[PDB]
């Protein structure tokens, strides 16, 4: 689908990405589309953007081309060759998982937003789902976390990519000069060592994620450590002298819960759950330990 930026008309700004700034869009005749107005989002470049940025958002329309999967942001439309560059999603009307599930606490069983514990499962088989539909793909995300999940209606979740930039989130990466930027909170040991990212390594980041729904987003991943000590953490699995240390328990997250959690931090890659067991485990086994 092809539309002419004339026919969108900008209501405000959503945030940015990595290669652009997204706006709130509202459009009149929204039948080209692939899907009173139809509330779109719609990602520019930036005012000042390079002949580099140009290249990187071309190559991010032709990833985003293929992914077709209710739980991954879809592009409906691209910009038409003469206009300037845009690509067109859906609009998550929620916005940010991690700051929506930090709007919450877990409901009082007895006696402000509130979320059930049934739902916090409801979330984490979404993402489940949507990992396990990019892994038919071969699709590696390389940066999946809760920031980095959109929310939509009743609780819809759709994974997305804001990459690595973003101020808010600044202290979730890791960064030295000349290197790529890094989650280390979120890798795998043979991540940090060895800078290689697999469907494995997701299925680590995704146990992460995991812990960080049932924590509703109130705290950072291994926080109370020094990014310095999640490095020296990473080898500590790698020579395996049982010193290697992990999340805890989130008070909402009950043991059955919590032992799939650490088998996503297995130290064999191929002993980590694929994400069509986790799936079928927090979108069924789950629901007896409610
Ligand atoms: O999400 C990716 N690109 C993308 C494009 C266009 C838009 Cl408009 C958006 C977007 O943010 N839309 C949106 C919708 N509702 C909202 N409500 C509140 C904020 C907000 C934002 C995002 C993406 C990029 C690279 C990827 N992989 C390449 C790197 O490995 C992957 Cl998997 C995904
Ligand atoms: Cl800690």
């Amino acid at each position: 689908v092809d539309f002419p930026r004339s026919r969108l008309r900008f209501k405000e700004k959503l945030g940015e990405g990595q290669f652009g700034e997204v706006h709130l869009c509202e459009v009149d005749s929204p039948q080209d589309l692939v899907s009173h107005p139809l509330l779109v989002a719609v990602k520019i470049l930036r005012p000042d953007a390079t002949k580099n940025a140009r290249n990187d958002f071309l190559k991010e329309v032709k990833i985003m081309s293929r992914l077709k999967d209710p739980n991954i942001i879809r592009l409906l439309g691209v910009c038409v060759q003469d206009d300037p560059l845009c690509m067109i999603t859906d609009y998550m009307e929620n916005g940010d998982l991690n700051q929506f599930l930090s709007a919450h606490q877990l409901e009082d069983k007895a006696a402000d937003p509130t979320i059930s514990y049934p739902m916090l499962l409801h979330v984490a088989a979404q993402i489940a789902s949507g990992m396990r539909y990019l892994a038919t793909l071969n699709f590696v995300h390389r940066d999946l976390a809760t920031r980095n999940c959109l929310v939509g209606e009743n609780f819809t979740i759709k994974i997305a990519d804001f990459g690595m930039s973003r101020n808010l989130y600044a202290g979730d990466y890791y960064r030295v000069q000349g290197r790529a930027v890094l989650p280390i909170r979120w890798m795998a040991w043979e991540c940090i060592l060895m800078g290689k990212f697999t469907t494995a390594s997701d299925v680590w980041a995704f146990g992460v994620t995991l812990w960080e729904v049932l924590m509703l987003c109130r705290a950072q991943p291994f926080g109370q450590l020094t990014d310095e000590q999640v490095i020296e953490n990473a080898g500590e699995f790698f020579r395996d002298q049982g010193r290697q240390v992990y999340l805890s328990r989130p008070p909402a997250c009950p043991q059955g819960l919590y032992e799939l959690m650490l088998r996503c931090w297995s130290r064999e890659s191929e002993q980590r759950p694929p994400f069509s067991q986790l799936h079928r485990f927090l979108a069924e086994d789950a629901l007896n330990t409610v």
